[PDB]
């Protein structure tokens, strides 16, 4: 399923976007950008609507 990220650190937001039925495979390109992108942070993902999202 079309998978969404949010990242958060201070002001600005990244986002990420995975289509793919094993959640798990989202958040390795989430944790993957996340890592490229971000530096680390709460990690937290939604079931309702399958989305990851991040809070520093």
């Amino acid at each position: 399923t079309t998978y969404k990220l949010i990242l958060n650190l201070k002001q600005a937001k990244e986002e990420a976007i995975k289509e793919a039925v094993d959640a798990g495979i989202a958040e390795k390109y989430f944790k993957l950008i996340a890592n490229a992108k971000t530096v680390e942070g709460v990690w937290t993902y939604k079931d309702e609507i399958k989305t990851f999202t991040v809070t520093e």
